[PDB]
């Protein structure tokens, strides 16, 4: 008369996570979300809220870092149990895996290459034949290329770095990237790059993806969301990582 | 060791729904949620919602019009997938299925007959036993008109247009509907009619309705409508079809 | 056929175990006002509200069981009731064993001094020193906010409130830290011995129903329960007459 539902509990990963003593996170590099300082640990955003969400469960926590492009089939095989990786949620990827409760929201912004693009104002000005547009692969990033610039040249990378340094170099007229990466990296270069528009063009609700068939695991992250978003602290590391360079010379 | 769970995911209705290539939606008349333009063809907030839904869920989307008074009961027999027909999330409905995040938001109003309402300004008017009310059967406004005016005797209608015409006819006092239906006739119908007051009495939040034991498509349906929140698209769909009267072409 | 395991899991929920009794069985604890005995022999608080409407509309009669606050969990784990509605605080270390469902209501934490022992004391890091003796109920909230905000002090942990108030009165502690707006009544109650010195909140705390796992369409209830009154207001409006008003004082003396 309760089978069914105590084996459903069991099966939980919430208790497979408890009964071996680790968290298991897969991430992928994005500055300054996840990224590996100077001293060779990773820090950012992704990696403050894994540490706490694994520390307020009473484990220890391991890092995954894995190709972005390869982490929902990474979670599907069991390579770890939870993506903590500053995940849109989507209903293509919804498809797969679920979704929690928003802990973060993002929306993309451009940055551009002065030479290239110089008079561009406008986001209508990048939406053309000629302009070549750099963005991360497998990311919302070029879906937006793609639905908002559909007549420019995408161009796909899978290295945050590489995209940037095509910019730099003149090679491409923009990089479409979530906010804040557009805007600081103009700060950061101000003879090679300008930011044509401030604020955002898209707005996209952040969550943790796990496994299917466990609404167990799901109430725990939401509930842990929860508090932690009333207690403030959310809104304090989003300030921290997204809204000051406070971290900067802990890297490379 | 992980059959229950895995059988769980299997006997989701969002796999029968993806196995099938179609998503069979279950719906009733109410203008402007739902409606048949003058092809024969649906239109309708709801009916945009739906389309969308199964659009981004890769599928081809049916609809199952069916009687208000029996759609749980068409829910519950398999008649379709999903409930998305501007129902409000209640209580009593909840026994028998479960509800997503709300989608929407709305609230009853009033309009009433000139004649038999003359006088009538305020709600408390029409709490009388000599008074009659109109509204569609099976509905929140019949809920409605059953608590806020219980001295009044209740008409119910299994057709909008049914109920409408009664007061059009000067044989009820007033229908009680879900806002903005009373406010459209008022100004549709001058000659007859009138709207005592602005805004609303009650606040009702709106959900998708489907059959219980899924937490991995209630997890895909919250996560959709948070997506397209957050997109500013239901806001978008919300004021063309509630807000302004520019669909009244298609009909007729 | 073929769907075996989900309509079994439909079966099994707790939801269905109520229907079928007709009767809702509310797992909580004694605190003013979240629930109290009135002086007719009642329950009635917050908390006996919310659980009476929910009971009213799911069509089923209500049964209260009340328990001691340090094993109430445990007495939710053996089925001694369905669900804990009991003003309980949704945290992660609780989250390991019940199942919570969004929030119905949200509480901060306060604190009530003596007037002698805390004298000139107006803030926080006042109470945060190694000579200062700070009391907090044994299980809650109360007791990790002393631990984090207080950690220098000397913290003092009970069961028995009418007994830590005996040794606040008598300046046995400083302080008696616990949410609001229970430090306030005490003080308000009490001018003499007792005062706030400290406005506002400095938690702010979710707090949600708990049930056994493993219960997805219990959990969906609950959460659709809680959107419905809660845009209605009347979540708000029973917040605001027993949290911010007296009015119902003398339903007690
Ligand atoms: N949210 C993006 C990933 C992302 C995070 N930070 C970024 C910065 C730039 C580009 C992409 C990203 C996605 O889900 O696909
Ligand atoms: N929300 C109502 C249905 C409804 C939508 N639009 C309406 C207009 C008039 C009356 C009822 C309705 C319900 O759940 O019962
Ligand atoms: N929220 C507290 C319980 C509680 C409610 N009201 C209180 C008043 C005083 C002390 C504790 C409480 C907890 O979960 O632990």
């Amino acid at each position: 008369g309760k089978e069914v539902r105590e084996k459903l509990v069991e099966e939980s990963t919430l208790e497979t996570i408890l009964k071996r003593g680790v968290l298991k996170v897969g991430m992928s590099t994005f500055v300054p979300w996840a990224m590996k300082d100077k001293e060779g640990q990773l820090i950012g955003f992704e990696i403050d809220v894994a540490k706490r969400l694994a520390r307020d469960m009473g484990v220890k926590v391991q890092f995954v870092p894995t190709k972005w492009s390869g982490i929902i089939p990474a979670l599907l095989t069991g390579k770890f149990d939870i993506i903590i990786g500053g995940m849109s949620i989507r209903p293509d990827r919804n498809l797969k895996v679920n979704f929690s409760i928003p802990y973060d929201y993002s929306g993309m912004s451009l940055v551009a290459n002065k030479k290239l693009a110089q008079g561009f104002s406008r986001l209508e000005d990048f939406n053309k034949s000629e302009v070549l547009i750099a963005a991360r692969l497998g990311t919302t990033a070029a879906k937006a290329a793609e639905k908002y610039f559909p007549r420019a040249q995408l161009k796909l990378f899978d290295d945050e770095a590489q995209a940037i340094q095509e910019l730099l170099n003149g090679r491409v007229h923009a990089v479409v990237a979530s906010a804040p990466l557009p805007a600081f990296k103009a700060l950061e270069y101000p003879e090679q790059l300008f930011l044509p528009i401030s604020g955002t063009f898209t707005k996209e609700p952040i969550g943790f993806a796990i496994r299917k068939g466990d609404p167990d695991f799901l109430n725990y992250l939401n509930s842990w969301i929860r508090v932690v978003e009333a207690e403030g602290w959310l809104r304090e590391k989003h300030h921290y990582w997204f809204e000051t360079k406070n971290w900067e010379h802990l890297l490379k």
